[PDB]
């Protein structure tokens, strides 16, 4: 396990996400669910070159899997996955430009639901969550997991758990005022609302 710090406008970003009075925090789901079909849409169509990339997984679903005992919500798609450069340098690089631009552009009066058009959606997961876990596997490289409770460091390691195969698991450790999120009706509702024409199969696990 590696420890890494962020700069210091993505810690400021991330604090305000994870402080910041704002009651739309149901827009952190399709913020996820949206950057699984990106990354469903990337290994579909790297595959129409290569078809021998789909040899680690043909099926591109998407999964919302909420655990009430672990108070955790889960969402798994069987996508590109990411590398231990993208969790560390290249994903690094994205979220540095686009929190500059987010930042900018709330201050000029735009809201928080707006920070997917600035690429660094994934940070909405703080809406909910205290803790977010991220595993993934990318075919040119070993099975990792990212972390951070934000408070301005994260971790990477090899993942030991059970192989995914190809594909990201965004596991939200959720704060314990936000298990409304771990209800099937408050997730179907979610889906519906903001979800409803993606591209790739949903599905919505129970317990
Ligand atoms: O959205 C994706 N990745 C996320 C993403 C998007 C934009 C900017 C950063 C990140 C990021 C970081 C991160 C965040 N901040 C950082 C800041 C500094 C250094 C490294 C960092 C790393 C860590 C884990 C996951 C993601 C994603 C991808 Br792609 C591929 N398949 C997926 N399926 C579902 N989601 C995904």
């Amino acid at each position: 396990m590696e420890t890494f710090a962020f700069q210091a406008e993505i810690a400021q970003l991330m604090s305000l996400i994870i402080n910041t009075f704002y009651s739309n925090k149901e827009i952190f789901l399709r913020e996820l669910i949206s950057n699984s079909s990106d990354a469903l849409d990337k290994i579909r169509y790297e595959s129409l070159t290569d078809p021998s990339k789909l040899d680690s997984g043909k099926e591109l679903h998407i999964n919302l899997i909420p655990n009430k005992q672990d108070r955790t919500l889960t969402i798994v798609d069987t996508g590109i996955g990411m590398t231990k450069a993208d969790l560390i340098n290249n994903l690094g690089t994205i979220a540095k430009s686009g929190t500059k631009a987010f930042m900018e552009a709330l201050q000029a009066g735009a809201d928080i639901s707006m920070i997917g058009q600035f690429g660094v959606g994934f940070y909405s997961a703080y809406l909910v969550a205290e803790k977010v876990t991220v595993i993934t596997k990318h075919n040119d490289d070993e099975q990792y997991a990212w972390e951070s409770s934000a408070g301005g460091s994260f971790t990477v390691r090899t993942d030991t758990g059970e192989p995914m195969g190809r594909g990201t698991k965004v596991i939200l450790h959720l704060k314990e005022d936000q298990t409304e999120y771990l209800e099937e009706r408050r997730i179907k509702e979610i889906v519906k609302k903001h979800s409803q024409f993606i591209g790739y199969p949903i599905t919505l696990f129970v317990e």
